[PDB]
């Protein structure tokens, strides 16, 4: 229709209140002249609050008595929260303790379990390992590298090539990829 539709709308009910013809109207007329009687206007109001989701202060009638002008009491109370108003999205928690390990779980759940995983091959943990570690940690045999490499592969899923092994001369090397190739 047009910009005109919001008051068309509100027009509509008026006229036919009055058991009148929307067209035959005067978009300059008073609403005590229509015969909007407060009585009327108030359940006419709720309409308006109802239908169009907002909530007028009952002054607006008060202040514009002419329904063409009335739309600036109307239009202004149209929330700015009708769209964008989503408290999650994809978000299993709706509140925020810490987003520590809550948010980085997969980087925790591989290292404890790589730890556990090269633990169990290694036999025993010497210490708490070691930020590095060389092949000598990693056995006295190429065999023990392939077989957990291959472990961590499988059990996350996914596909790293064994021949990677070559690359990564230090135990921290594989921890952080693993991470950056599931995410």
């Amino acid at each position: 229709v047009a910009d005109d539709e919001c008051a068309q709308f509100l027009r509509q009910s008026l006229a036919a209140m009055l058991y009148c013809e929307p067209g035959q109207i005067r978009d300059g007329s008073r609403f005590l002249e229509l015969g909007l009687d407060s009585v009327i206007a108030a359940q006419w109001i709720r309409e308006i609050n109802k239908h169009y989701q907002l909530k007028i202060p009952a002054d607006g009638i008060y202040t514009y008595p002419v329904f063409k002008a009335f739309t600036q009491w109307v239009g202004t109370q149209l929330q700015p929260t009708q769209a964008t108003a989503a408290p999650v999205q994809r978000e299993p928690v709706a509140t925020a303790p810490q987003p520590g390990a809550q948010a980085s779980a997969q980087r925790e759940s591989i290292q404890d379990y790589l730890k556990q995983s090269l633990g169990e091959l290694l036999f025993l943990d010497p210490g708490q390992l070691r930020s590095g570690a060389q092949f000598l940690d990693l056995g006295m045999d190429s065999v023990t590298g392939t077989q957990w490499m291959r472990g961590v592969s499988r059990h996350f899923s996914i596909q790293l090539a064994a021949d990677a092994i070559y690359t990564w001369p230090t135990l921290k090397s594989l921890a952080d990829e693993v991470d950056r190739r599931v995410q």
